[PDB]
């Protein structure tokens, strides 16, 4: 996260850190708890992942440095990538992780609601991106989970900034005209969380952008409301 600030313990309890353990253990991507056995994340996180056997899902993490050889994690039973996914910039950047057991929900590990039936025309004004990603284009994974408030942009404005890409109704964009706050490398798969009537909804999945926090280059997110039918089909 560029231009963000440290989170506190318990602040974003649907946020997970997805680790690979091949060839060494590291943070790969963010993800969001959407059900007791379900993480919603980005398909592009699994490029070069040989199988779910090497993945670990950690919940209730504030600092990456909390994770030690005895820290409990959820195994991943299945990675469900959207069957039309080809590359982040061409859309369908969405994946479900089915966990090997159920999360018992606590103060540290809670689900986020999908965007709700009847809210397709809500204008979200309170949207936050979170993650352990770089704070600039050439940086490192951050220890402490970062947060940044970012305004949604119209698909029309977003398409005008990305004339070499197809910005579709299945994407949502967010950023400041003068840049400075954005997702960056290692935030992919994490949430764009929007609060409406004091309820959080998982509006976006961090997907791609041109650099990080550049002027007139908003971040591009998977538009979760356009995948609710796909999520319910896969999870039922
Ligand atoms: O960069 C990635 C994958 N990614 C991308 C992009 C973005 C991205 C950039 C700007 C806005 C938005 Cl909404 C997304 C995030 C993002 O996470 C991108 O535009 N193109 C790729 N993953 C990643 C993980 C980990 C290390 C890493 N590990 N150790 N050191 N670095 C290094 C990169």
């Amino acid at each position: 996260i560029v231009g963000g600030t440290a989170s506190v313990r318990g602040e974003w309890p649907w946020q997970v850190t997805l680790h690979t353990t091949s060839p060494t253990q590291r943070h790969l991507c963010g993800g969001s708890i959407i059900g007791n056995q379900w993480i919603l994340t980005a398909a592009h996180c699994f490029y070069g992942v040989e199988s779910p056997k090497i993945l670990r899902v950690y919940s209730g993490i504030l600092n990456q440095s909390e994770i030690k050889e005895d820290t409990s994690f959820f195994g991943v039973q299945e990675i469900i990538i959207h069957d039309q996914y080809k590359m982040a910039e061409s859309g369908y950047d969405i994946a479900l992780l089915k966990l090997e057991t159920t999360v018992n929900y606590t103060d540290s590990q809670r689900p986020i609601s999908l965007p709700s039936k009847g809210d397709r025309n809500v204008i979200y004004t309170d949207c936050w991106v979170t993650g352990w990603g770089y704070r600039k284009l050439r940086d490192k994974i951050q220890n402490t989970l970062q947060k940044a408030k970012i305004p949604l942009v119209t698909n029309e404005e977003c398409q005008k900034r990305y004339r070499g890409h197809k910005i579709t109704h299945k994407m949502i964009c967010a950023g400041y005209r003068e840049g400075g706050k954005d997702a960056c490398k290692g935030d992919s798969g994490g949430p764009l969380s929007c609060k409406h009537n004091e309820v959080w909804h998982l509006v976006g999945i961090t997907s791609w952008g041109e650099g990080c926090a550049q002027r007139e280059r908003p971040g591009v997110y998977t538009n979760v409301v356009e995948y609710v039918d796909w999520i319910l089909e896969k999870t039922q």
